[PDB]
């Protein structure tokens, strides 16, 4: 099982500024962390972020020594960076690949980031 | 509304007890709720309440400056296994007053595994 020892923090930021969200988890084995995101307005859905996203303004750095630590950073914010950011952790051996596996459940921890002019 | 402490996943024995804690901030001070989803594809997240599961589930919360909430479960059974989720919000329409714009609470999860 994976468990959170630090959740990301909701916060108010400015267009052209920047944001940094942090997430930490424990388990044995040491769990994996991903970051997920969902904009505002009931047309946006929860999908995975990746290192280099949004024209290379999104950066994700992770370490896995004894526990999982992950920092997501975003350069030069724009209003549409507004939304909910979700850290997910799991040490389930099947979480990746494809498998006809049912399971596949990660623990989630959300922060909301609001970007204002 | 955001978390400054997420609940922490825990493994326990049948017949034992568990306790999960949740800290959240915002102005105004956000409300905390606990929600739960058992294992297997046929379960959903539903709100837990104080006294649930034949008065084995107790929920205590305070809201001075910070939102602090604790869920406790006595005499654990196997079907207590699953994902517990702390939800927080200070949105004034929170109590889904039929007022049907949004509904979005911030969420932080912990898993609880109860082994025989």
């Amino acid at each position: 099982m994976a468990g959170f020892v630090q959740a990301p923090l909701s916060q108010q930021r400015w267009v052209g500024g920047s944001v940094e969200l942090h997430c930490e988890a424990v388990g044995s084995p040491v769990p994996e962390i991903q970051w997920w995101f969902e904009g505002q307005g009931p047309n946006d859905i929860c999908s995975q972020l990746w290192d280099g996203a949004r024209l290379d303004r999104v950066h994700i750095h992770a370490t896995y020594h004894q526990h999982a630590a992950s920092t997501i950073s975003i350069d030069t914010l724009v209003e549409e960076d507004t939304g909910t950011y979700e850290c997910r952790a799991s040490n389930d051996p099947d979480r990746n690949h494809l498998t006809r596996a049912p399971r596949v459940k990660w623990v989630r921890a959300q922060a909301v980031v609001l970007v204002l002019e």
